[PDB]
């Protein structure tokens, strides 16, 4: 009996097979879920990646900065799952911040137009996606977003950390709205995972020193985590997401669950 | 299948068929878990109650204020579960505070001897049980304790709230000890179950999905979730089963 | 002596004599501080208001969305306080959110252009002002911003709460930058105060319900606060800001001080 | 003028001239406050309190001694004169046996040792508030000493558990103190380990106790008039930063 058996779930944010969304989708399908996928910009590329999943799923284009994509979303999803059918789950695994606002560029040197784009994509779109999809969600349903613990300032992450603080606040308000549908809203705050932008930094995209900086960060996470942290394994966080998509966290909403090996509960 | 299929879990704190521990144990068994139970004094009464559970399970005597009970516990658990087998889960559903430190009695009029007993039973005992039971726990295992959000003061709960603050701190350190065993330690912060009436009713109002103080199932499932393999990267943490009330001001 | 004696302090955000910035400036001047004020848009109106202060102070135009104003700010401040002199204090009491994102308008019905404007003015501008003024701040100096506790979601405040969550995160990053200058950065999280927009809402500008929600919020604050809370008295919040501007909190930075009567530490 | 000018303040926890309570007392006196001191070996402490800029009565107070607490208010009043009240109370007492703090493992702390530590470090904040609030002026302030327990850390162990308890205790004392118009707050100081200076945007000097002593004096002043049940951080901002 699959954890997510017979549930219909939207998963956004797949760009590579290292994407956390790829692993969320993989585990969900392994647990019997039937998926609808959305992708940004490179849909042909994305489709080839989604071919590696254990099961087939419709792939829809969704640019969360495009108002016309959002307006048509529920209609396009309903055609994909069949009329008379609704979503039980929604996964928001979308996040972006330009190099000016995340990396090595000084905090003061991020122009607002770049930050505002990061906040649009990483924080506001969580409400946009909930607004668009709630009218086609079943009661008892679950919306999950991806978080990165912003309670303390940290080097490099800069304005993406600020965007995550905003996202945390947005999640609380989305929960108010989603409650009217009998739907939960939560974030999973993950530890660092080697996704595309992180692999690039390690590769020297932002210079030699920065690629060393991230590796030390990842190693200090593992020390701090009482049960350790593997930055090349997205599966543990994908399971936490599926747990929130299940009926086993039925009284948790507007909340943040930490899938970081316990590192945030430890000072050293 | 079952969420907890083939798992062996210690559950403490069953006293009535209304106890949260009772429902955690009931749901655990419904989800394929194989249980060991603990009781404090009236084991015959408790046995008659644990008989109302869906399945039979060994009941061991445990006074957490008794050092000899703690010393023999792992051994008594192992003999009860059969040699060569270990626990996958431990549920700490024990909490106590004399009326002097909780209720209508003023905060300042609680003598320390009463506060100390409450903290012994409600907070220190979480470390006691973890110490005793970790050597016989499987990797991937989970220890869960029950919490009530003490981040803000509230009328009546008083020194028990102080006791929960201590327990949250205790839980972080047990997480430190348990990690080498590959074991998670977390608390589930539940909403009120079963001036104070106004406090408790504010929960349903605050909760985006509402809160039913007479339904223990939602928090019982959440405990079973932490007992499962589905929260594998969470430890030293607090999971809120309160309808989302603690995330809303009004 | 006077608490802020001989200190040169920038104070932004005065629009009426009910503005928190008005009271911050009054208390600062009462404590021997020598002020430079900044105002937005309606400077002749503002000047008439700032004349009611106990002492004279230069008034400069500053629109935090205007890049030319920010680029010229330090120079205009220096010209006002005299070359060879620097600021010891900066008070950021600027905050705005369009009706679409704050009040009675549903959470989902706020267009991003309005949200982005609110976040620009209320959160991003905190970094902008620090960037502009840090090069003319003395070691031992202090920057203070105004906060409204966003840790939990609340009715009406909506997207302004999101903007404050971002602001809290911004403050942590600004403290890092200000540290190189030997300057502290902190926020004061005030309880509700009857300023211009609040008087409008309470007065029925957005209907009877919106004003009642706010009064209900204000009354629950007053009950929750162990020492009470008066929404018409800004002086306690002004004293707290002046305390942070002084040398008496010398080891506090990147932090939040709550001037809310203690309401946030109590559950009813 | 003076920050605490004309204010009367109880200061507890002085044992050496390196103890934080000592520096709190000095700055308070430098700012015009008139002090009452308490001690737990009273003869040695008196030798320490002589090094302050000014004299202050020293009274015996064992917070585990119920009789001392019962007589505490009476003894303070005779030292400051009838008709006069305390404007401030400083709780700078904290203790934990080696079994519950240091190199001894977390699981090996017997409860009798932990319970003693929690008594002195957490419960006694309420005890002292209970005993002294009836002789406190409105606008008054109770300040206790904290060390941020929100995250587990090596060595500190059960004293951290004790500090978590103190933080919860402080909130309830604030409810009680509100009836008197008195504020209750904690100062979470940095250590007075080396990574602290690194995390703090303004740095941290573990050999300089004055910045935190000044922070205590601020809460004792009328300049934080709307803060209660709260924690003020004097750690150079280190708790707000990751790495
Ligand atoms: N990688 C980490 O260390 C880590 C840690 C914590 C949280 N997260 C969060 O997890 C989520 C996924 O991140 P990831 O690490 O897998 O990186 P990723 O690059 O694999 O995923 C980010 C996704 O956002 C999409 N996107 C960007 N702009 C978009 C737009 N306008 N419309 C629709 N989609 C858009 C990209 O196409 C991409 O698929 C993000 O929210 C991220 O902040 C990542
Ligand atoms: N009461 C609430 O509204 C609330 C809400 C959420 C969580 N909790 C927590 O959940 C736990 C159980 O809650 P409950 O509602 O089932 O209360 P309960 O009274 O039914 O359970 C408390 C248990 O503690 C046991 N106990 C007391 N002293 C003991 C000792 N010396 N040795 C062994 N066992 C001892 C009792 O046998 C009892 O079964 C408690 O820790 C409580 O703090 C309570
Ligand atoms: N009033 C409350 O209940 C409350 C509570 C806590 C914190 N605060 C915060 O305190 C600060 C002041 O609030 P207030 O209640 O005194 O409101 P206010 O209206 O008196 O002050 C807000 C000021 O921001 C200015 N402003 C708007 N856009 C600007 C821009 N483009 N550039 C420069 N200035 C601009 C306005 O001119 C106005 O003077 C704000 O940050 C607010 O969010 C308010
Ligand atoms: N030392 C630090 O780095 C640090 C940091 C932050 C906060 N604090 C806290 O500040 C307080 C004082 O710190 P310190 O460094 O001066 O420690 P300290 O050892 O110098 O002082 C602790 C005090 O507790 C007193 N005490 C113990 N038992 C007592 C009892 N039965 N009755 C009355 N007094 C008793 C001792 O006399 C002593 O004066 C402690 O509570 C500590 O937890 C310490
Ligand atoms: C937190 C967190 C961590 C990551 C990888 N995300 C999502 C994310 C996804 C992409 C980007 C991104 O491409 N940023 C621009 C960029 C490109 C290459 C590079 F080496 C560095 C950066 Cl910042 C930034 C963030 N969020
Ligand atoms: C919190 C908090 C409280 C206040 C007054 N602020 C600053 C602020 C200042 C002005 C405005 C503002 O005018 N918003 C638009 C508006 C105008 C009139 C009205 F009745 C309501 C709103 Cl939201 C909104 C916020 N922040």
């Amino acid at each position: 009996t699959g954890l997510l058996d017979g549930k219909r779930i939207l998963v956004s944010g797949i760009i590579t097979d290292s994407s956390i969304a790829f692993h969320i989708a993989r585990v969900a399908q392994e647990q019997g879920a039937q998926l609808v996928l959305t992708g940004f910009d490179r849909l042909r590329l994305i489709q080839r990646i989604t071919d590696r999943l254990p099961a087939k799923a419709p792939l829809l284009e969704l640019d969360v900065q495009n108002e016309e994509h959002l307006a048509s979303l529920a209609g396009r999803v309903t055609e994909a799952i069949g009329a008379g059918n609704k979503l039980d789950g929604v996964v928001h695994s979308i996040g972006f911040m330009p190099q000016t606002g995340m990396g090595i560029n000084p905090f003061f040197d991020a122009p607002y137009a770049d930050v505002s784009k990061g906040i649009h994509i990483s924080a506001y779109s969580y409400a946009s996606m909930a607004k668009a999809l709630l009218p086609i969600m079943n009661p008892g349903g679950s919306i999950v977003g991806m978080d990165f613990d912003p309670s303390r300032a940290m080097p490099a992450y800069n304005w993406m950390t600020v965007a995550k603080s905003a996202l945390e606040s947005v999640n609380r308000f989305v929960a108010r709205e989603a409650g009217k549908y009998g739907v939960r809203s939560n974030l999973v705050a993950a530890g660092p995972i080697r996704t595309l932008a992180m692999s690039a930094i390690v590769g020297g995209a932002l210079g030699e020193e920065a690629g060393a900086q991230i590796q030390l960060l990842e190693e200090g996470w593992d020390q701090r985590a009482p049960i350790g942290w593997n930055m090349k394994d997205a599966t543990p966080v994908a399971k936490t997401v599926c747990a929130l998509l299940s009926d086993w966290l039925p009284a948790t909403t507007g909340d943040i669950i930490y899938a970081d090996g316990g590192a945030h509960t430890q000072l050293l």
